[PDB]
């Protein structure tokens, strides 16, 4: 789990 993805994955349903 990386961080940036989740951050990226945070956004990704925004």
């Amino acid at each position: 789990i990386n961080w940036k993805g989740i951050a990226a994955m945070a956004k990704k349903l925004l």
